[PDB]
DNA sequence: GGGCGGCCGCCCT
DNA sequence: GGGCGGCCGCCCT
């Protein structure tokens, strides 16, 4: 049971626990409306609240030993953690608090090798889920190998086989920082792989950079309209390794623009110049703020 | 706005047909226009569903042209248009042919029919692969909670109003509704509230529709039909042999019901009036109001329920 | 931060 | 010498 006013660890939609404080209870929404240190709020459902651990139970048995975490010394059973724990040891969720982090989840270390292996285990059926048409987003708001909530339009990834989403603060495969919304990747999860992650970049066509980029750009400030030299341009520029452009990273820096900008004249449908609205004509935006398609998917 | 009164204009209804009609009235606040038709039949119609008229782009009002985004003209309606401004792109084979092109907007109109659209020649051709794209965001739809209407009234791939229960196919993935007239898949013309197939739009097919014929039991077929004739006349009560059973046999054919269909027409009274009996639940005599007991309603008119498949 | 009142100034046959 | 492409920037649907 929680309470109002009680400190929490709730999991955000990226995969991460922040600290904050239960200010009201929604008996089912079963969710907790919760205040962050930034005095953020937000509702947060009860499976993303974190205050044997899994049994209850205080017998220790043989072989289902009891077996103590060694960070925050909380109790398991050999079949009641998810992963089973068979033969310094770590329990799940303080496996992935040590390793999940923004960027990309640390991919060397103890940690990160536990984490690699229960990774592998969902803390979730696969079958209880309820997705929408485009499987985007599903009721449960359970995504990736944590089962925390997510936004599949944000930074992360679509696994090609099992069609989950996953968090990039949870996989190891990252090369790069993602961006926002970039689907342009083959991905499996260590789910399918039973193993580490498949990451593959695919090629990325001018009218993609040009979309990607303003697709961020719309994210981070929040507005629409972006000088295509002086805003687009320029985060195209600083993103350039960051984006992995394949056979179009050779582009010389001066012959980069012509073409971004043949793709947001071009494409009509896609792009909004400012004149449309009586303002300069350089300014562009997206007519609807949704990530790129690439040419497999939908 | 782009309209005014006296002016003649193309008036799509919500069977998802365009209609010559005349502007009588203008209404900014609802984005509508009050539209007499040739019937002289008069209804307000959203301004997404008037269509103005009957080198530059149509779509981005510009002039310029060349490879691989060129100026391409309809061979209907004279109208030109960037092939990467049109919904969707057009494919730079379509320049490389001698055969004619369309846009969406007289595709649409040469194949879409009551009864369902045209399947075979070079415009059903087209009708089925530019229908793949729809023309408006299923996310800016705001659905009431049965799922049965939006505050957009846009349906179907056409965009178009609708009413779900007057001939139009629910599509079992993406929950958007479709018309009769803009489906290719349909062999015989809906009834009303015929919720009793599997359909699979060309949007979440990419290619041609799905469509499964669910079965009917005998209850099913008292429901539809009485559905069906409360609608059309406006009342609840009818004669269960002269007037239900009627309609039955004159729409046996289209009902399709499967397994039933073999059975012969005068027995087909005998396990109607059986079912007319028995489903207390959706079916309403007479005697139940002091009045002829041969006469049957719904107890609530609406569609019956379709079987999970 | 973008919708629109406002008008600069190029350049028109 | 005036019509329109172009867009500044005021100010709050
Ligand atoms: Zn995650
Ligand atoms: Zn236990
Ligand atoms: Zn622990
Ligand atoms: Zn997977
Ligand atoms: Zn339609
Ligand atoms: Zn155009
Ligand atoms: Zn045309
Ligand atoms: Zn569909």
């Amino acid at each position: 049971k929680f309470e109002e006013g009680q400190d929490v660890l709730a999991r955000w939609s990226d995969g991460l626990f922040y600290l904050g404080t239960i200010k009201k209870i929604n008996i089912l929404k079963q969710s907790c409306f919760i205040i962050f240190e930034d005095s953020s709020k937000s509702w947060v459902l009860w499976k993303d609240i974190q205050t044997c651990t899994i049994c209850q139970e205080e017998y220790s048995e043989a072989p289902n030993e009891m077996v103590i975490c060694d960070k925050c010394g909380q109790g398991y059973h050999q079949l009641c953690h998810t992963p089973h724990i068979d033969c310094k040891w770590l329990c799940r969720q303080c496996v992935f608090a040590t390793t999940t982090k923004r960027g990309g989840a640390l991919k060397k270390g103890p940690n990160a090798k536990a984490l690699q292996v229960m990774k592998q285990t969902l803390p979730y059926s696969v079958a209880d889920l309820e997705w929408d048409a485009g499987h985007k987003t599903n009721v449960q708001q359970c995504y990736c190998y944590c089962g925390g909530p997510g936004d599949w339009y944000l930074k992360m990834l679509q696994c090609c086989k099992c069609k989950q989403w996953f968090h990039e603060a949870c996989v190891q495969c990252l090369q790069k920082p993602m961006l926002f919304g970039d689907r342009f990747y083959t991905f499996i999860c260590s789910v399918c792989s039973s193993g580490p992650e498949y990451l593959k970049r695919l090629p990325l066509q001018w009218v993609d950079i040009a979309h990607l980029c303003l697709y961020n750009l719309s994210v981070i400030h929040k507005k629409k309209y972006f000088d295509s030299e002086l805003e687009l341009m320029t985060y195209i520029n600083e993103n350039w390794d960051r984006l992995h452009p394949g056979e179009l990273a050779d582009t010389p820096k001066s012959e980069r623009y012509e073409h971004v900008l043949e793709a947001l004249n071009d494409y009509k449908t896609m792009f909004m110049s400012g004149k449309e609205i009586k303002k300069k004509k350089h300014l562009f935006g997206l007519r609807i703020r949704v990530p790129p398609v690439p040419p497999n998917v939908a």
